[PDB]
């Protein structure tokens, strides 16, 4: 039953001193791999010869490439013992955190096999935004973490019924909007997706302001849209406060319970 | 009393398995034509020989056509029989609901009235997104839709002394900054209406910035807004928040007696 | 003990069928006036030998001049009768609602003295919109707005604290926003004071976007001050969710009380 | 033990009344100097012979000397006697307070020493904002003050866990915001630091529009993303809710338990 001990050892990193040192190797790895990525992405100056500036990740392209090399090292070896030390392959395989390494680290090796053929360009880079939501398994012990995320998912039906809500209201405001709009002198609706972004971004309070209203019709219809985003702002509210003040009794009264 | 049986299908359509079948072939037609008009907002490409590119409604014209026919005896046909199991005519076509779907149905008639001189336009194609209304009915189960929908409605005296209130205060901001801003070159403040906008906008902390204050008095009384805009944001929150608290247990109580 | 029954009609309109009527009349005259400005601000096609459209109360003069004659004519008469059922002249010219009345009536004499010399220009046109304000007396019957009103009165300590913070949090933020942001090149960030305007903007989630931060120094500050921006909206609603909720037992509970 | 009674002053001024007068001083001098140094950034006209319009600080410079000389000189004697009157010189230099005062009183020294070589310029200026952080410790008395703060102080560790999941998102959503948007023309999204600055914006619902997506994967990302800013503003409203009722009834508790 050692197996189970090095699966403990994964689970409970407080356990062992081993698995707590190995547990931080690892958030530290993430974290250098998140940083990584972000820095790769600024662009750098210009060496003699180069027309345009290029990305740390571009002028830099070996030191980055050893880096993510290391990164994935790690990461494939963390992946390996807790596939060898899961109870089960297929349960441990199918939660959604393996899922999320798995297309982390999945990238990588794309590219692997795409080096031969690596002047073609593909989209595996953004997913190595997956990495990110490792770091939320390395802080789940905050005391409030586990309220909020419960309380988030005590509220999926209520929330879940809001986003449906104001998807319809989107629409409807959408299609108001375009139909206003749309014989303004290049205007910005030109459809009802194209105002889409008009609603999405009222109906929230953002108001980038790129597309406004021109018309005097759309400008009364972009302020019931203001108002109806005043009460969208104002609506989760209520649900999330009630659920929360619910769910942080419900703890401490079980917690106390025990005490 | 068969009717009546045609009626409780209606009204249940989770009573027969007839009636959930029509119920969901309903709600797919309502779905498809809601689709069916955005799509047909949408600007496809230019086929040669055109000039500028046609919508996906204006290009495939028949075949929208077509899709809006379908819908409309699909629609029209769920109209004809509720109305005929209607154990009052004038009790039903009085009804919200029924309005929503006449006036839904209505412009593809007045257009079919119109064929012989549909080279004029009207309006009534803005009146196609009443059908979005319809989706509410093929919706009206998530157990916090009913709690939210009934929280807004004891709310319905507090948040329209709220509404009233804050139309006066736009009213009296719009007044301010027209009267700063009236002089300023190139001004888009041109009247009292014009700064309804500005304040609408302002308010709601939307600040698209196309109307902005110029001088020194405009600015002072555009964070005058500002901050009574983060007070319309915060003022229906608690009044929500109660309403909602309030009615949840109310709900849960009256189940659980019943329970 | 008549005059005491005048002041009686005046104080409760329901009381006499006269007083109604009278209460009615005030509150049309009062709408009137506040629609006949923002109408009068509006401005109207021009006639044949002006160059520039002229506002509906610079063509209209003489016709806009007579409905403001007639409302002053109705609120003059009104504040005779108040003063004359006043069970103290001094009491009563004291209140705050019998200055707004007076300065909302007063600018219509001003003009009236200016006549003569009615070529120069006042400012006190903009103090009509305290006629507004008298439309909240009209209006103080919605059994939700004595509580808000009163919520409002309770909080107004905490308020005041957050009001004085946040304009401390608005003084930090704009020297540092200046001091990051003057070297610009065209920047608008001339001043501390130039600053304040950023950072009302900002810290109420706004955002017009006609200041914005050039720098990078400048829009790390603009980070901060966006966060300090969700905090402020997010900081008064407790305060008033409790005491809201407060007031509201209060005031229900004396009157079933009382029931 | 009259070093304890002067020090007993300084921590109570309203024992007696030359600590009272005192701490008046002090706080009228302290507000001296933050008016005058935002008066100091304003840019007043051009003296005959001068091209460009000087700062109230650079025409006024040595009027702005005096004052600042005469605010560093209070504040200088107030700290030596705080120090000759603090039980503990160690106890009292670490306070957050006297390190904050130090560092407000310390530019002015620093610029002394560089009178010789005041041409070159200095960062210490930005420093002076710090004075304005001792208004704090002069209006720590509205009875409201103290309960947020404290409740805030509760709010640590949930409000810190928003703030590492709300940077985790920032992280998330610029990175696919950046590889939207990176291939655009003339596009302002060329680095994931780049695009740092869009999701603040964005999910604070400020939307100052100076960075908008301009493709249809970043609307569609900038729309996700508008609606996390909705969550991100009605998120800390139930922790604060829950932490202010339960803080504002605990103190009410202790102080009628001592009444
Ligand atoms: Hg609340
Ligand atoms: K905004
Ligand atoms: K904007
Ligand atoms: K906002
Ligand atoms: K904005």
């Amino acid at each position: 039953t050692a197996r189970q001990r090095v699966w403990r050892a994964f689970e409970n990193p407080h356990t062992s001193t081993m698995a707590l040192v190995f547990y931080y190797v690892t958030g530290f790895f993430i974290a250098v791999s998140v940083i990584a990525n972000v820095v790769e992405t600024v662009p750098c100056g210009s060496s003699p010869g180069h027309i345009k500036e290029l990305p740390c990740g571009e002028r830099y392209a070996v030191a980055f490439f050893c880096l993510d090399t290391a990164c994935v090292m790690i990461f494939t070896v963390e992946y390996l013992l807790r596939l060898a030390a899961a109870p089960s392959r297929y349960r441990f395989v199918r939660s959604v955190m393996s899922i999320i390494d798995v297309v982390a680290i999945l990238p990588y090796y794309i590219g692997l096999v795409m080096t031969d053929n690596e002047d073609v360009s593909g989209a595996f880079v953004t997913l190595r935004v997956f990495r990110v939501f490792r770091i939320f398994k390395f802080s789940r012990h905050s005391q409030g973490l586990r309220i909020l995320g419960y309380t988030l998912k005590s509220c999926a039906s209520e929330l879940g019924f809001l986003l449906f809500s104001l998807t319809m209201a989107i629409i409807i405001f959408a299609t108001v909007m375009f139909y206003a709009e749309k014989g303004s002198s290049a205007s910005k609706f030109t459809s009802i997706p194209a105002a889409f972004w008009y609603t999405i971004v009222t109906m929230t309070t953002l108001g980038y302001g790129d597309m406004v209203p021109k018309t005097i019709a759309g400008k009364i219809f972009g302020s019931i849209c203001s108002l109806s985003g005043v009460l969208v702002i104002a609506l989760p509210v209520p649900v999330i406060c009630s659920n929360f003040s619910r769910i942080y009794h419900q703890n401490q009264r079980a917690d106390k319970r025990r005490a």
